[PDB]
């Protein structure tokens, strides 16, 4: 857990914490979040939804889905108790909790999500569960406004699983079964309209039972935290317009775009035109100054891993672990 986030868990309420089902889903930069409308799938008890509240302030909104009656009835029964502890009054709360399928965010109860009115949509480990996959995506994309992001962590494979693994209940349940391959998630995610992934962290996952193992005999699995932004003008690939992008201060020391970007306080850096144009339309625009287009250069070579930012996912995910 963040630093800056204990002492607003140590605020929220016991229950909700004690019967989360799950892994929080990480959040960009606390300072990125003032005002933002954040959307987390499976919500659970709330605990996200809840620590997500504080975060974006009274002038943000934060929307928590799930379909287990169950941890909602949990969720909805503290917005009064949460409003006091973060906003001083019960009736100003700027969290609603709402019962579907995260596939149809359109018909959820009491009300759907519209197109283009979420900033940020979060997610821990619902994808691998999930029944069509490019259904979820395409209604990430339809729910998101322009600039807007899925900052999300979910398991991945380094090869393509056998039916044999895929029909498993045990690797099913453990979010194994139905996990992608990087490249086939890549396809997957751009045919939904994301057309530019970038990699936040990773960590290893291990199948240790020699039975389960079998099945997935020399398949590597990671945890992969992504940020995919909504950006009508991003290419598939990554082109030098001789751009620069300064970070301003006021998030941080620095700010830490993805794992091929940092971008220190006052420092211009080279930037392809996807970066600044990620830069530019999302709400990240209020710390940055991006320099203007000239001509094209060709690709971007202008980062000390460049050959790896051009690459695959799976290489670029390999070497950020070894
Ligand atoms: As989804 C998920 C991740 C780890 C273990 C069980 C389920
Ligand atoms: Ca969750």
């Amino acid at each position: 857990v963040p630093e800056s986030h204990r002492k607003i868990l140590a605020d929220i309420a016991d229950e909700v914490l004690e019967k989360f089902y799950g892994a929080g889903s990480t959040l960009p930069a606390d300072g990125s979040l003032e005002g933002a409308t954040v959307l987390d799938l499976g919500c659970g008890t709330g605990r996200d939804v809840y620590l997500a509240s504080k975060l974006v302030g009274e002038h943000g909104k934060v929307i928590g889905v799930d379909m287990l009656d169950n941890q909602l009835e949990v969720a909805r029964k503290y917005v009064e108790y949460h409003a006091e502890k973060f906003f001083g009054s019960p009736s100003r709360s700027n969290v609603r909790f709402l019962k579907g399928f995260i596939e149809n965010l359109a018909t959820a109860e009491p009300e759907g999500v519209p197109d283009s009115s979420v900033d940020i949509v979060i997610s821990n480990c619902v994808c691998n569960l999930s029944t069509n996959k490019l259904a979820l995506f395409k209604e990430i994309h339809r729910v998101l406004r322009d600039g807007g992001e899925l900052y999300f962590s979910d398991v991945y494979a380094d090869r393509r699983l056998s039916e044999a693994a895929q029909q498993d209940p045990i690797l099913y349940g453990e979010c194994l079964g139905g996990a992608l391959y990087l490249e086939d998630f890549r396809r997957l995610v751009a045919e939904a309209g994301f057309r530019d992934v970038r990699l936040v962290s990773v960590g290893p996952v291990d199948v240790s039972d020699p039975q389960l193992r079998k099945l997935v005999p020399d398949v590597q699995f990671y945890s992969c935290t992504f940020r995919c932004f909504k950006v009508a003008t991003l290419e598939a690939t990554r082109e030098d317009y001789g751009q620069s992008a300064t970070y301003l201060g006021g998030i941080g020391e620095e700010f830490k775009l993805d794992r091929f970007f940092t971008f220190p306080r006052e420092k211009p850096v080279r930037v392809d035109r996807n970066t600044a144009e990620i830069i530019r339309h999302s709400r990240l625009h209020q710390w940055f100054s991006v320099s203007a287009e000239q001509q094209h250069m060709g690709l971007f070579k202008a980062n000390d891993s460049y050959a790896l930012l051009h690459a695959p996912l799976s290489m670029q995910v390999e070497q950020l672990v070894s």
